[PDB]
Formats: C-alpha cells, structure tokens, sequence
C-alpha cells in the first residue's frame, strides 16, 4: 500500500503481544513464549477501500519506562491486557499515561485489546475493561491469537482510528 500505518503493540509481559502480531502477519499461533526486545514486522492491507501498508512494532513488554523512541513515532498503539491477568488489566492506564505525556496531545489514535478470550479463567470483566475504553473514548476489542478472534479487527480498528486523528 501507499499510505503508510505506525501501529505499536504495547501492554504488559506475556498478555500476547508477538502472538496477536504473528497471527495478523503470518496467520498462525505461536505456542511458544519467546520474550521480545523489539520487533517490526510489515503487512499490505485493503481497509476500508484504501490499500495501506501497516509497519507495525512489536515491542518488550513493560516491567515499570516504557521507551519514548516508539511512544514518539509511534501513530496508533495497540494497549494489549490478558483477560487472565488483573495486574496486566491495571497495568494499562499507566501506558496510556506514558503515551499521552509523550505526545502532548490529549487524543492519540489507540485501541484496547483484551487477549487470551479461549482461556477458561478469566478475572477481568468485559465490563470493567469496557469501562475503561468508555472513559479513554476509545474502541474495546477482546481478542484471542489462539482462536484469531478479533484479531484483524482490533489492528484495522486502529486504522480507522489514525485515519480520524491525522485528517
Ligand atoms: N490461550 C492463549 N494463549 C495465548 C494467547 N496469546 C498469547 N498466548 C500465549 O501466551 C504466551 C505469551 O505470548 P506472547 O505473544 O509471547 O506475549 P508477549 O506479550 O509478546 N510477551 P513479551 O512482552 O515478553 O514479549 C505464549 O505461550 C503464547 O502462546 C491467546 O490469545 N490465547
Ligand atoms: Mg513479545
């Protein structure tokens, strides 16, 4: 594609960050827990009419300093949480926090994403989680890499979300 997407995936350790990636990239779900330093991929996409190019980051997850680098060239960023994992839901508001100093505009394009739906365990409510999005006045995707439920969905909702904030 000719226009050009900078999505980054950001959230805390483990919640599924390389593997929401690899299954919108390469279309399968890594098992395996491989730790990122940092990772870019790159994906030619058709959303909503227009072919894109998405450049897309995948990044370390946070262990508390998340790195202004891509917090600055980042467009979009994709704020991951497990379903499974109530310190990776709290976590959240301290990466938005992050991105929101960095930027110093209070809108930035950014979806929520609620991963490892299949999961037989989950601690975080939809309704706390929509809760959240509601008061960020940004869209709420529960996903899972293993099922590939909304996984398309939650990066071209980031998309649409840049598209609005820089035109
Ligand atoms: N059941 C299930 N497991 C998942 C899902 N997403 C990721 N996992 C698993 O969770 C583990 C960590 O996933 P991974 O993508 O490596 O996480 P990360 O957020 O990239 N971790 P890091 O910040 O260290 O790079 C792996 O074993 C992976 O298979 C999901 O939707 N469902
Ligand atoms: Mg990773």
């Amino acid at each position: 594609g000719m226009t050009e997407y900078k999505l980054v995936v950001v959230g805390a350790r483990g919640v599924g960050k390389s593997a929401l990636t690899i299954q919108l990239i390469q279309n399968h779900f890594v098992d395996e827990y491989d730790p990122t330093i940092e990772d870019s991929y790159r994906k030619q996409v058709v959303i909503d009419g227009e072919t894109c190019l998405l450049d897309i980051l995948d990044t370390a997850g946070q262990e508390e300093a998340m790195r202004d680098q891509y917090m600055r060239t980042g467009e979009g960023f994709l704020c991951v949480f497990a379903i499974n994992n109530t310190k990776s839901f709290e976590d959240i508001h301290h990466y938005r926090e992050q991105i929101k100093r960095v930027k110093d505009s209070e809108d930035v394009p950014m979806v929520l994403v609620g991963n490892k739906c299949d999961l037989p365990s989950r601690t975080v409510d939809t309704k706390q989680a929509q809760d959240l999005a509601r008061s960020y006045g940004i869209p709420f995707i529960e996903t899972s890499a293993k099922t590939r439920q909304g996984v398309d969905d939650a990066f071209y909702t980031l998309v649409r979300e840049i598209r609005k904030h820089k035109e």
